[PDB]
């Protein structure tokens, strides 16, 4: 009866283990991983303020995959380094680090929800040989406050960010918002860097290499306009488009089981 061992029991519960790497850098990525050697890698990018346990729930039914879920440079158990760069880039960049030392960057699937979509986008980019598909859940970086959080009962940005948020006990929230509120400076900053980090053009490249992309939205998504599914398929006219009534920005959280098997459908008829 503790709010750190419910962490962990949930983490216990979708078969993953936490681990750190260290960069070049000596800066620190956290990672959850499931260790299922045997099946095709899946890199899991979180978004904005959230952490690698954005996928915790949904981890549980991607069970198939060699999950690399990280706590991006910034979030999370991650190092904070005030001075470094938060872009994209700079955060595809670490990640391909940490997949090249694992041995599972050189055939590698990405998904990412927010910033970690357009992290994910950034990465495709960047390395469009070695990956195979693309998963852009409600992503940022495709332009067609409130965000940010100074004290517990700004959280509100739950009502602001889901429409079906999932029952959690109010002890594990209040340990997330006090992480946030603890890195409120740095967020501000990472914030004012992401606000104009645009991927339209870089997405081309994924046109190009023509990488199978699956684009998922909430339908009441209040962060994100559910209009941008139109300028993603406008750049990547391969993209698969799923629209998803009555869910909010953060599917994989709200709508688990519908994301995971939209998902998975679509990883099958990639065979």
């Amino acid at each position: 009866n503790t709010t750190q061992k419910i962490i962990q029991y949930e983490r216990s519960k979708s078969d993953l283990t936490t681990q750190s790497f260290t960069l070049s850098s000596g800066d620190k990525i956290v990672y959850a991983e499931n260790g299922n050697v045997a099946g095709e890698p899946l890199l899991l990018v979180h978004g904005f303020g959230g952490n690698k346990d954005n996928f915790t729930r949904i981890a549980r039914q991607l069970e198939n995959y060699n999950l690399i879920i990280p706590d991006l440079l910034g979030f999370g158990d991650s190092s904070k380094p005030m001075a470094a760069d938060y872009h994209s880039e700079a955060q595809a960049t670490r990640l391909h680090e940490l997949l090249q030392a694992k041995g599972l960057a050189s055939s590698i699937h990405v998904g990412g929800n927010s910033m970690g979509g357009a992290i994910s986008v950034a990465y495709a980019a960047k390395y469009p040989k070695e990956v195979k598909s693309l998963w852009l859940i409600d992503s940022a970086g495709f332009w067609s406050p409130l965000l940010v959080d100074k004290k517990e009962d700004f959280y509100a940005m739950y009502d602001f960010v889901m429409s079906k948020p999932p029952y959690i006990p109010k002890s594990v929230k209040a340990v997330f918002a006090q992480e946030r509120i603890a890195n409120k400076a740095l967020e501000s900053k990472i914030l004012a860097q992401i606000v104009e980090d645009n991927v339209e053009q870089r997405a081309k490249v994924i046109t190009e290499y023509n990488i199978p992309t699956l684009v998922v939205w909430g339908e009441e998504d209040k962060v994100i306009k559910p209009e941008t599914v139109t300028l993603i398929k406008e750049i990547i006219p391969q993209s698969q488009v799923i629209t998803m009534p009555k869910i909010g920005h953060v599917p994989m959280i709200e709508a688990v089981k519908d994301t995971a098997n939209d998902y998975k459908a679509f990883r099958e008829g990639l065979k």
